[PDB]
């Protein structure tokens, strides 16, 4: 329970799998993800 | 020559610490943990 995968989706259409943090708050993952 | 993260751990919990900038990451892991 301490992570998940997800699909994140990205500008003009691309789709990629990524293994998030389950706890931090959204705010703090955006800025590396992006 | 040194750099500065925000290392993320336990539930999410932010906290700032200070690196080698050439030491290799696994001889540093170990005493940073």
């Amino acid at each position: 329970p301490q992570a998940v995968v997800v699909g994140v989706m990205a500008g003009e259409g691309v789709q990629i799998g990524v293994l998030l943090d389950a706890n931090a708050p959204v705010s703090v993952m955006t800025d590396p993800l992006l």
